[PDB]
């Protein structure tokens, strides 16, 4: 399947392999694709293509003061037409289309975020915000260079995709586990939470064992696992959203001097939840192929900010504790773990 | 003096006198339609007749939604006959015994009248909304029907026209900032009207604030008025068209700031191409200006206004030694308004009385 | 029965009777002080009695001591004054289960003046007794020969009347506060929020403080403690400050590194709670059983803080005890305060029990 | 010299300091010296410390406004004067002679800052204004433990006695002679040139010193500069907590001499940046708190080479803002430039007891 738009003028045809390149950590899927000219009306011109990854900040409302903020993170440019190593996709494009057919190749440095974007809900402080990846393929003339006008009827535009998949070799996953001694009148309870692994796909079921220890003359009444997401963005405005994705709740009670070993199985989708605003996701909501934006993965000597929205993942774990009558106690306990597409093997969206 | 608007059926049975041609949506209440038929007694023996007030959407020449539809009988004489209003009580007596009154008013859920005419580049067709006063004569000569002869009937296409309400939006203001790539230094764009409504003619102030940290320089500030259509039945058509520009000779050079009032007038009369942009009239008539700002009544389908008429002011910064290497893109913002027409302000008088065509070009 | 409140006078001229020794604030207004006196016909012939209504500020003694009179009044009982009539029903009612010596009087509060608020210090205390009294008097006045009117003691009566603060028809928004740390070498804070039901609590109301510890440092909170603060600043003539706990509760939980806890204490801020009763602001004398803890100030706009003599607030407070803090990475304490009103619950013949005024001792 | 003494409320520890005001002047900062004289009787086996803390603070108390506080320690460092181990180390001539002046029960004391802390900074907001009251405080505190108070974790207030110092920013040392602080700009408008060039005669300024503003217009474009504003502003970004942002004119001067067409006008303006200028004391960063007499206005944050900038909790700039009032042919413009400069307090170079509070107005 390969994605076709056209101009405005019909001077330039954009044609890309797929709509979202592979981020596997190693390295970046780069974009290869064609642009199809009519000789006849790029004339005296020059083709380029673009590829933009830039933050935004801001929404439109009826008597609210506009605010827009936008940072470029990437910008790289090449120039097609007239023609200055290939791809299979390109040479079997250029066979199948005609000989006003010339490929272009924009590369991913290793420094960018993946796509993440963020709508608020009524109760949420901040305002709309995302990382967009766009491909640009548009014509220019040389008194449009000398007055810094591209021409938008001569130009066209792809929202593309950045998409996080695990890194093809990883060593044997260290299980992720913590353990927490709640001391209470000098008797402890003693809670462990341990899941499989550290990394979980999109989908995949998450086993939380729950290992509650009482010792205490008190009585864990309930106990409650949720799947959160966590979300600072780090441009602009500090805006900070958590919101549960998942949620499982045993009920089941751990009377003194006892100890409860429990595995519960989450799976964190888009699909739980009928409320999609407030939560990071890869698209946008009406579109059918969003999921939930995959877990922020800051490289080695990159400062976090140029990532733009930094997004987490955490199993918590609340207790329900009895009083001694009285009300009652809740103690909770966070385990983080990350979340992405699998791992690789070796254009209008639908709503 | 009084202009009064008269037309007449082809076989002068029926003449209709209307106080105006355009009628005053001032969002609170619409102004209704008060007016007149005289009949000629000799033509209308045994016949009835009836005037009527229709608002249409309509697309091609192919697509038709009735938005309104309201009819009253004026011959023979309903109740107590009497006029409702100065003008009627006034035309009455001018006109003689023969002279009956008709009062059709307009409800809040009508939008006004707006029209569009596509140019050669535009995809989708002609659409509009028109408002349609007809007076005609029913009889029957046969016991299984009545029969409508256009010849007995006469139709007028009156405005329905925006006038600004008591009341007035807050201030408009936009802020926009820019980092390009590699470049830690911010471009921050500020924009403030003076007030949120304006009227057909007056002038805009758009105050612009550039505030240019970077180390690239700001060549052009171009301040637009855009128009943006949206055909809400039938088709999906949307249209954006500049309908005022205004050029600051000034550049913004790097480390410093500017503040600058540029004033553009949205005019159809700015417009040699009269294509492309919702009118509240037809291309050829004289006293046709650009569609007013749609306003939406709370509870209302957006649907049943046709098509949405707003503006906004644009501002467009050409920067340098972006368009090379740093960007593909345009930098930009905009600022919405309302563009309609002024607030409306509240012995016989004498009438001259003209045909109700409207002047061309 | 209504109970009444009788005094006589030494000589036993003048007897005065109330429906009451504690008349209600309320905000809005203050119920009037409705009361007769009972003159002896024989005593009180060419004599005039007349009943006052004095708020005073004192401080030195509970006599040479400073003092500002906050409000005076006076009325003339006898001999009767117009119609004579009474204004209540607890008048007319006394008068006729009385006789005809029976004369009514009715003095009014303005809206400008504290409530019942009286403080004896500690040991450790600096600064003197001080306090807001109520005085209801009756007395007789005559003539002599020279040119000079006579008040004779022995011919007065006065009762010390309380001025008690009820609950307005509102209600302040609900108390909230939220505090976070970061210590010394801590890239991660301890944040605690601090919720009460209400704004305002009534005396013997248990207060359910809701307290939410967020751990993520390294170090464990030890101990939570929430207490009752009572803050005292006396406004006349010498700027004294009391700050005493009324209650005290240990949640008897630690907060360990990288948890959070939920918990509400119950306090219920109480004078029985208090052995030692002095260094505290109360609405009556150490001795008596129906003394409170003070009520909350209620300051009306436009007056002056300092005619009030003594301001009296309450106050949430919750200490965290943290690990290896105390003496390493801090020389002060973590801990945050909830400011809410503690006042008396909103406000809503007959067969009279007369009883002596004196209120009864522990 | 004046010594400044405090007494705890147990009256069995008093403190006593050379000054309230310790100087940083960027090299090294000035260490507190003191001593503690503490009453035999009334230490009855405990241990008598004495703590220097640097806190950042974030909020205020307001009636029906949710009580929200943030605190930030950025330096602790604690010794024992009693009983005497001499932690302190070698002692300095102040020690010695309020030893001997005072008596046997007074114990030296040597607390040293480091060189990544602030200077004294507190802002308390103006009602526009967004984000709320903030500051760094330095207090020294003097208390005394027992070994059932460790073993409970209370250390007595009763015992204890605190002073809320300052840390003040001075010019250092040694530093080659000053280039003047210039810049300029030309302004295009039409292609003809309005060129701007200021000039300051150094970089680094005293509190209290005028600040002589050379300002060069060359006018070869067709418009008239009207007006020319220059103004000293203190940029404040709170940089902890929360990210606010104050920019306030603390002294300002108006030129009101026009530049005509195709000419040229050089001027120097003198300003002094001070506090008694501003009769409204909020919304500006100050060294000390509103109602004391010796606060003035913050000095220019120095972030050392190394150190993260958050860490100095709110940051302190100043700058020469020049504005030039352009005239159209029925509305005018406004450019205006910046020009940073630093500003502190000069290089640095019997006993009379008084209680350590400050002076108020
Ligand atoms: O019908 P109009 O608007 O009165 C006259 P026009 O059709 O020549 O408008 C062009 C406009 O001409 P005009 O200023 O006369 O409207 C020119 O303005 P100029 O390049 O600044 O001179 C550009 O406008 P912008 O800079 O705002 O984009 C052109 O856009 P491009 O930069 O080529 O994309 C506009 O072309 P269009 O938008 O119709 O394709
Ligand atoms: O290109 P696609 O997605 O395959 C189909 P489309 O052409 O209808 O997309 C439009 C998109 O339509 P859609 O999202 O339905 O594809 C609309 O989205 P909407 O305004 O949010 O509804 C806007 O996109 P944004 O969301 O990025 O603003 C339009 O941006 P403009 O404001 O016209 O510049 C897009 O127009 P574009 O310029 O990209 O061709
Ligand atoms: O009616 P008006 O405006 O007061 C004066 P006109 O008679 O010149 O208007 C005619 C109108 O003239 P105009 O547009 O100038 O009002 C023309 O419009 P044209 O096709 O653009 O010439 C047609 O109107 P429509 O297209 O709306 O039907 C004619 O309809 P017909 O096809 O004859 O039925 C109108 O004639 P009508 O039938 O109303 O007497
Ligand atoms: O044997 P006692 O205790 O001296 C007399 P009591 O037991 O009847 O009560 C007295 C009461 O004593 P108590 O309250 O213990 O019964 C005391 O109270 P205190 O002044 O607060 O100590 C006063 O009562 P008020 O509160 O009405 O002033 C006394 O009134 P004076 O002010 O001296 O005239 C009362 O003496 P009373 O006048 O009734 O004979
Ligand atoms: O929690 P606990 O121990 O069961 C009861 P507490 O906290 O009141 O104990 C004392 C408290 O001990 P702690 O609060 O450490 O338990 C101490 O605290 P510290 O002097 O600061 O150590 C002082 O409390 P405040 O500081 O609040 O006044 C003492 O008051 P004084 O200063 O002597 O008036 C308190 O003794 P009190 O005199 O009230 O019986
Ligand atoms: O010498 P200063 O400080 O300029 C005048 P002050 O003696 O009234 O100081 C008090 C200060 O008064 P002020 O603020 O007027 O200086 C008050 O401040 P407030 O809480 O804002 O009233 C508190 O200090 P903070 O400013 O640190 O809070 C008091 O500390 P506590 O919380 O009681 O320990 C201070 O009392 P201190 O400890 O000096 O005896």
């Amino acid at each position: 399947v390969i994605f076709k738009k056209i101009s405005r003028d019909k001077s330039v045809t954009i044609y890309l392999g797929k709509r979202d390149y592979i981020d596997h950590v190693e390295r970046v899927e780069p974009v290869d694709g064609v642009v199809l000219v009519d000789p006849e009306l790029v004339k005296g011109k020059r083709v380029y293509v673009s590829l933009t990854c830039a933050f935004r900040y801001g929404q439109e409302d009826i008597d609210v003061m506009g605010l827009s903020f936008r940072r470029d993170l990437y910008f790289s440019q090449v120039q097609v037409f007239p023609p200055v190593a290939t791809t299979r996709l390109q040479e079997s494009l250029i066979k199948k289309l005609g000989a006003n057919t010339y490929p272009f190749l924009l590369t991913f440095p290793d420094y960018l975020p993946c796509s993440v974007m963020l709508q608020p809900a009524p109760q949420d402080v901040g305002k709309s915000c995302g990382v967009d990846f766009e491909i640009k393929a548009f014509a220019t003339h040389s008194t449009d260079v000398e007055e810094d006008k591209i021409p938008k009827k001569s130009s066209v535009r792809l929202l593309i995709r950045k998409v996080q998949h695990a890194p093809r070799d990883m060593g044997p996953q260290p299980r992720a586990e913590a353990s927490w001694q709640f001391f209470m009148s000098d008797k402890p309870l003693r809670l462990a939470v341990s899941l499989s692994k550290e990394i979980y796909y999109h989908g995949e079921p998450i086993p939380v064992t729950v290992a509650v220890t009482n010792s205490t003359e008190k009585t864990v009444k309930k106990i409650k696992v949720l799947v959160e997401q966590v979300t600072n963005v780090v441009l602009y405005s500090s805006d900070y959203y958590i919101k549960t994705v998942a949620a499982e709740e045993a009920q089941e009670k751990v009377p003194p001097n006892s100890s409860l070993t429990k595995t519960l199985t989450l799976v964190p989708l888009l699909a739980n939840n009928r409320e999609r605003r407030g939560i990071a996701l890869d698209g946008k909501i009406k579109h059918e192929d969003t999921n939930l934006a995959s877990s922020t993965i800051i490289k080695e000597g990159i400062d976090k900010t140029v990532m733009g929205i930094l997004v987490s993942y955490q199993i918590k774990v609340k207790l329900t504790v009895s009083g001694l009558l009285l009300t009652s106690s809740e103690v909770a306990t966070e385990v983080p773990f990350r979340l992405m597409h699998p791992q690789p093997e070796d254009f209008a969206r639908q709503n």
